[PDB]
């Protein structure tokens, strides 16, 4: 069913909304944690 | 179900791992925001 996808994306834009947040706060060598960092939240939802 | 909540879990786990790869890099201003990172997650997997 879509619900459980929609909560699975709804749960994936709660983390990528405080992830966001941590990312906007590092400002150093996160250029590469960045990339894995929304690549792997960017893959999960575009997975799921 | 309990396989939605699993599921729903699993996301979370496997966004625990990458943010904690993500809390293991910033390590300045990040007392806060690890509180709230650990905090928001943890607060995520207890409710769900």
């Amino acid at each position: 069913d879509p619900s459980v996808l929609g909560k699975y994306r709804a749960g994936f834009s709660e983390c990528m909304n405080e992830v966001t947040r941590f990312l906007s706060t590092c400002e150093g060598v996160n250029t590469e944690v960045r990339t894995r960092l929304l690549g792997h939240l960017a893959n999960c939802m575009t997975q799921i």
